[PDB]
């Protein structure tokens, strides 16, 4: 029942990581439970990242979710899973903020991002719908069209 979604089409090299967060916005239009995301890595390998990880209720700047975690990777375009030290519920059509501050090597990062991307019940039919909008500032180049995090992994109510 574990899902995720992906909201580029395409992956470049390279992105750089200095001390600033990877930030998106979020909104989904069903109520879901994220367990993490997906991130790229890095460009070659083997290496690893140390990883701080956070869900925040975007109008009040509240963290809702917080993981200061890592992840090891082998130089391949793929993303890699970075999980929260519990499911954070997520309300229909409240605006989220999700962050990656990425310490470690030079990555791959996305590129063609989408602005909606929705996932589809095999089972129901029951479409879950993901609006991605931009964090501005504070963002490491991360945008709706391209950078990190790729993936949300979470599962459907």
């Amino acid at each position: 029942k574990e899902c995720s979604i992906n909201r580029f089409q395409q992956v470049e090299s390279r992105w750089g990581y200095s001390g600033t967060s990877d930030r998106i916005r979020f909104s989904v239009n069903k109520r879901i439970f994220v367990v993490g995301f997906g991130l790229y890595g890095s460009i070659h390998g083997p290496t690893d990242y140390q990883v701080n990880i956070q869900i925040i209720h975007t109008d009040s700047n509240t963290v809702l979710g917080q993981n200061d975690t890592g992840f090891s990777c082998d130089g391949s375009a793929s993303t890699f899973r970075v999980m929260f030290k519990e499911p954070v519920e997520v309300l229909p059509n409240v605006n989220y903020t999700a962050c990656a501050t990425l310490k470690g090597p030079d990555s791959h990062y996305g590129t063609k991002g989408m602005r909606k991307v929705t996932h589809e019940s095999p089972t129901t039919g029951a479409k879950t719908c993901f609006t991605f909008c931009y964090a501005a500032g504070n963002n490491n180049g991360t945008s709706v069209e391209d950078g990190q995090i790729p993936e949300v992994i979470f599962y459907t109510e």
